[PDB]
């Protein structure tokens, strides 16, 4: 079934200005971004965000981090999304992920990896309407 | 000097998923892009934009094009930001594009062209303010 996932392409991988690069590995799996923005996370809106570890002691620093600068939230779009998205993005921690995907080429750590994506239907369908309206979604 | 200067990934680009390698041209150029957001322009909107044509008989199909479907507008900055956009982009008529630039090796047509990008610091102003808050740009 052709699905919508959220991925955030994080303050490390723009600073690094590898947003193409990025972006060209979903589109060339075969997603397509239908929602995209760019922007600087406020420590309220990062917060709320990953409120599930709100009281984990890990929490400011993933906070903190996702702060740091400006990042590009996005919808991918397409067959088995959220999980082919999983696939090209590698394990969360960057030392334990298979060459070839996201985090094995582009990330530093586990705060510094270098994009973010939804683990499952239920989170992506909050995580998408976290930060976007129906209206900023195109799909196509 | 760094300036900043508008660029819009057009209908046709978007639709072939080349977002990212299009992305990429700009940032392996040393370009960086300090706002950006896809969206689906309005009759209005692109109107608005495209302003100083109103009363050409290109108009409509100008307009017409650019909002056949969802298009991303960003902000690209760096050295030579304007200039250097438009070098990247190649000649407006795709077909008299120098190869290597974006429009000889994405474009199909005058209409279809994959990309857009400001011809002048005064008219670099004007669009990026007609897209963007100050907000909305993110400097690094």
């Amino acid at each position: 079934a052709t699905e919508r996932t959220l991925s955030i392409i994080k303050p490390d991988a723009v600073a690094k200005n590898v947003i193409g690069e990025i972006e060209s590995r979903f589109e060339k799996a075969g997603l397509k971004i239908v929602a995209a923005k760019m922007l600087q996370l406020s420590q309220e809106q990062a917060e709320g965000f990953y409120a599930e570890h709100k009281e984990r002691p890990f929490f400011g620093d993933l906070v903190g981090f996702m702060t740091s600068g400006p990042v590009v939230v996005q919808v991918l779009e397409g067959e088995n999304a959220i999980a082919a998205n999983r696939d090209l993005m590698g394990a969360t921690n960057p030392k334990e992920a298979e060459a070839g995907t996201i985090r094995a080429d582009y990330a530093q750590s586990i705060d510094a990896n270098a994009v973010h994506g939804s683990d499952s239907p239920e989170s992506a369908a909050r995580e998408i309407a976290y930060f976007f309206e129906e209206s900023e979604i195109c799909s196509r």
